[PDB]
């Protein structure tokens, strides 16, 4: 493992805590969702997210925000506001992008001096 690896799995495992049911865990099927297919184009998840980051995929904290952003986003055009999956979305991306900030990342930054 690698120390972005390391810190990537560390942001990865205090947001999926957020998601407890696993509505995020894998990605999401048409069988339980008619037409998000259709619907969504550029699916993710965060076992796609995982699997990105054991293969090394993921060059900066910017591209992982991006893909954890995607998820959300998705949730919330697919599925209406008075939805479970909307209401988890909006709450785990502004937990998420807090975290994840810019103050926070510039601290960590100003740490590797
Ligand atoms: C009802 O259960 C699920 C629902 C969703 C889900 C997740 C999201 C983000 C979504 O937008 N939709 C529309 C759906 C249907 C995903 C699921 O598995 C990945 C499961 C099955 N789990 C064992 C709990």
């Amino acid at each position: 493992s690698t120390p972005i690896q390391q810190l990537l799995e560390h942001f990865l495992r205090q947001l999926q805590r957020k998601d407890p049911h696993g509505f995020f865990a894998f990605p999401v099927t048409d069988a339980i969702a008619p037409g998000y297919s259709m619907i969504i184009k550029h699916p993710m998840d965060f076992g796609t997210m995982k699997d990105k980051i054991v293969a090394n995929e993921y060059k900066s904290v910017t591209e992982f925000k991006a893909d954890f952003k995607l998820m959300c986003d998705n949730a919330m055009t697919y599925n209406r506001p008075d939805t479970v999956y909307y209401k988890l979305a909006k709450k785990i991306l502004h937990a998420g992008f807090k975290m994840m900030s810019k103050e926070r990342l510039l601290a960590l930054k100003r740490s590797m001096s």
